[PDB]
């Protein structure tokens, strides 16, 4: 009866229907100060990035096993995991099917390299998480651009495409990246629903510093082990990162990153409604 | 790059090191009599095959909650079904990227038709097991068409965009899509034993059994169990033979191969794909 | 030692020593108001509605699947199923024994059509919840006037066999049944915690929320798991309340609040029974 | 449709729809040999004992915890617990509202005091196997009339309301009772689905020997408590009821109870079609 | 390069944790009679303190408690394996130090002492495991035991290097009586509060309740129940107020407070032991 | 002296139980060369059996075994905090026997020794709690502490009284490698498997860990701490096709060859070699 494709994907807009992700959209539209794309094709890069976006999020919910996601069930845990895997597979598809609407040659080349480049990042934070194999400050500022900045470039990527604006943004794409990632890993274990990142047992930034500012200890890596849900040795974990300066450590990273962004922003000319959010994400940093 | 690649292919390469499955090869490459593609783009296309359909496998053990495959432990059995799951969705791509090399503009077109068919069969296929909903023989037709159809038509379709042979095998396809799908099917349930009725999977002779007595609610109520038990996958079996679905199955087999030879002869025989089928077919 | 009486119906006097709400006596001892029974057959009248209602108690918490009644533990979580099951058999019969007493004809034939009704709604309640098939409201509406109306359509029944009141009272019956089910789907679903949703029955409140939404199956799919985790049951009655099942569930009771006052008044009035509606209908206003 | 009824009998439909002795019908007609009942009110006996029969057989699965009936998946292990449970005592009424026929005063009076009877019986058998405790020879003969002896009753009590026929069957129906009894006690011990009787746990007539014939072991109680579906054990066990002779006592005891139904048989006049069948049973421990 | 240092990764966690060193405290004060070396002084204080927190670790897991001075237990971060076998090795690094004194009658008394430590401690988890409340003189003379056992340790072997002849023996057990019955009356009498009864463990204060009301069977059923439930033992300690358990324990403690100045002055007085008494008295009025 | 019934309960359990006091047979057969006399003798071998059984109730708890010689671990049955003191208890008994030696050094060469244990086995334990794999250096290393430490006690209080006063500590450590590797290959081998549901490195599983290092499948099989029977059958099988069972096998006959030609050395011992000759029965 073709409304087959309704069925399919009641795990996607179970997600959809939930509150927040207000900063997917916020850059692509900031970042369009520069490129100016147009309205027409303008749409379709935001509605795929979209997609992409919400469909690897079913997938990180499994792949963190996390239990809950903008306070309500994961999806897995209402329509069990067959049903969310290949949902959220057809979303991926489905996304490939409009970007070949863009018309471009080389939207399908640019696709297929970003994809992977997020791919690689996702499988670099599962093989370090499920070997229990600590990564060095170095490669987890590495990946993370990978992971982060896969979506991030495809959208800014996809509108470069249309856009006769030539000059690079790759470097401040990368700063915001970053920013990003420190300023949710930062959040997740500083301010139900406490440290989320502590219980899926994931290395985070400031779990990595710890981890090599005290090469003689090993607790944090006994507690990441338990992915525990005790609350009074996360309690103590939060403890022991406060004395060792792991939130000041990651303050200053963030304080220090701020100021390339800014000065970035500023050597392409500027973009005020960039620097409007900048300003605002950081209030917490 | 940089070797990344290797850490994240391990679970893909475990499934190609385990033995067998090498079918899909030799029917695309027995088509090769009528389609006559270039050897060099060839190896692109049967390679990207091995790549998608053993890729495929790593995410079905995971929907299908099997244990073991070809004897041995399932892929996620041993590193974990969120290393699996992305080595998985990783080779995908790296199979988009290598469909780019053949250099044709519609081979992503063709790519993008293909598989989104294989996923709404694999979804159909999930949704009708896990919601509890029976599905009738002309849906389970048309969804094998994509399940098992879609990975068959990505080959067949990429060897014809370099073809000269301009007329249809659509046909043959879809009916050899269904004597596969309908062989594996009655093996399972009529020689690591039952695999179907564990998984509470909808099989070609369950779906005869469950609409001829309407009355009946035993196979339904079987499957639901998800049982290991062996008195009931035994007794299962013996209601199966009783109620008539297994000579069902097989006049269906024994009709469907007759179609086969009746369309691979329009097309002018092909000595190397009949003998498979008389393979094939020994079964019953 | 003829003590074997003590042996047969200990899980019996166990399920009756707990404090429970005589719902059942109560109304029976109010149509009394009508009736106009004589002491003493009325007497082994109600001893016969204890008797076979608690018998189906320790029978329905086995099929139910309940891991307490009452707040205390199962029956066969402590005598083990075969004791129960026979105990509980055995106390039917019992009845029977008990109802031979009365003397009227009609007493025997009466009887066996309501025992024949009742297990044909605890029938149809098990066939719709382990096949898997959600029932429609009308269908639903029906078999709760088998299931509750049996001991009911009892009590009142045997009670009539001895009355010059003839006039009609099953009406009033089938609306005071149906205000019972229903009240108690609501309660159990809208205040250890929410067991409907763990056992997986279908009450009203969840039969409504799932021919509302025709698109979804999410309340399938959590009735479906048989859950005992809280995060999940917590979401399931956000989703009931805000489809509106809860408001339709309180609109249906007021309904039959009102049919049961006015089916009191054509039967010319009774106050014990109206103050005992007034009072149950407190809880969801 | 009113076609609910199929939806609710299913499970025990499954059970009809297997393999049996007809051992219940085979002696109803034996026993009409005396009774000679119209045939109108004799279907409707046999239509209501074959029911109630039936019915007990899903419940004594469930208590007995059996895994297999006749060779076949027992009812509860295809269609759950709760669906067979409701479907089997909806039969037990649906066989009231039956017998409710015959417009007979004393038909309901007697169905009562025979159900009541067998109930009491299941209730003791449960309680000493649950309470581990054996049962003595006396107590267990006693209970076995209760169990086996109550549907008995019924259908021969029945009938007897419509016969001419005034003599009296009470004695005649306790040793048939206890002769089918025990012949299926030794015949399950003696012979998948091997030694059932012992992993259910039960106390059987040559179980029942061994126990109080030696009272310094403590072998077979703590077999019985195992409730094993291990075959060495069983095949253990088997050995030693041999080596104390529980197994000699046993047949020792059919041997008299098959000539006391002899005896008593041909006190009431004698009956060509009942004793080839006891001619028959007996051939298994001769 | 040595190894030593992953072995005792758990024993330094424990020590950089805050604890009163009572321990020591009192044992440097006996050094105004026995007037020690400095340098053989400091090697028993070093042992006693060694022994005394490995002691620690191993009662964590017998007492099993959940945190310690506020803190995560020592095995709660690193595993029963890992604490386990860190804290045998601290025992035999003291039996390595006490071989320094050079003293051949070192090693009988440190045998002897530390045997009669386990003899102590064997005893009070054999009463509470099998739930057998010992009678108040049992609990003493165990008492005595388990932490006699470090004190004559620590005041035995500075005796062989001390002149002082007189005997200590009756002095040191009143002593160890009195902190034992001290942290007894105050761990029940006042964040985490009350964790004896949680453990399950026999205080003084509930030998006496127990005995006191023989009819009584309440404070058995709380100890038994092993229970973090809150409200059972703010009941609990009332349950004590009532019988007078705790007017019998500050009654025993002032009588040890007195027989410890009587004691002291028989060895000649001591200011800065008894100052220590007077200071820990405070804790009743 | 009735508390010391209560304090011993689970060491006299774990006593009680029937092993091949395999440890007693060489402290009883070195005395060939050392010559001991008979009442200095009994009093060290009763120290072993102690120290020996002690540990064992101890390394029960850390090990998360199941089964000692068969029978619920002593902790099982006495609870452990009961077990973990009655076995400290015992060492300390221990230690007030040495001193009837009268032997000045007795206390000087225990307190070694035991010290030399305890670096054993808590390198045992920081590897496998830490997830971090030695290298077959480091493993024989360490082992040569955890099983050497009884043998090097053992031998080492006998020479005390002894005039046997050449060297015997290279043919103790032989033969503590040779203990360990042989219980370790026998382990994975030949209720089943117990190593690898303990998830510990021995010497087979170390082997496959580095000459595949591409491959992290044992890693992952001995993280999970399973007791399915399927992923231990599948890890036999994969350390069966690396060779770490041949590399064991000549690792055993290594050793073996070495053994008998330290005893050569040493003037013979006709007790000793039959019992090489014995245990090494088990890889033939």
């Amino acid at each position: 009866q073709e409304t087959v494709q309704r069925i399919l994907l009641e795990p996607y807009k179970y997600l959809l229907q939930l509150p927040g992700k207000q900063v997917r959209t916020k850059l692509s539209q900031a970042f369009n100060h520069w490129l100016k794309v147009p309205e027409d094709k303008l749409q379709i890069i935001i509605e795929v990035t979209e997609m992409l976006h919400n469909a690897s999020l079913l997938i990180d919910d499994i792949e963190d096993n996390s239990k809950l996601r903008r306070g309500f069930p994961v999806a897995h845990s209402i329509y069990g995991i067959p049903s969310v895997i290949n949902s959220a597979n057809y979303v991926y598809f489905l996304g490939l099917e409009k970007v070949l609407t863009l018309d471009h040659q080389d939207a399908v080349k640019l696709f297929t390299r970003q994809l992977l480049e997020l791919h690689q990042g996702q499988g670099l934070d599962i093989y370090w998480r499920d070997n229990y194999t600590c990564p060095t400050e170095e490669e987890y500022k590495a990946m993370v651009l990978q992971k982060t900045g896969g979506l991030f470039g495809l959208a800014v990527g996809l509108m470069q495409l249309f856009s006769d604006y030539k000059e690079d943004l790759k470097p401040l794409l990368n700063t915001l990246g970053l920013f990003f990632q420190i300023r949710y890993d930062y959040a997740n274990l500083h301010s139900k629903s406490f440290c989320e990142d502590l219980t899926e047992g994931k290395f985070s930034f400031p779990t990595i510093h710890a981890i090599w500012s005290r090469p003689e200890s090993t607790q944090v890596q006994n507690i990441l082990r338990q992915r525990t849900e005790n609350i009074d040795i996360k309690k103590y974990c939060v403890h022991y990162l406060e004395d060792v300066g792991s939130f000041e450590y990651t303050r200053n990273t963030l304080k220090e990153l701020e100021a390339k962004a800014y000065k970035q922003i500023d050597a392409r000319g500027g973009n005020p409604e960039l620097v409007a959010l900048v300003k605002h994400l950081s209030k917490m940093f």
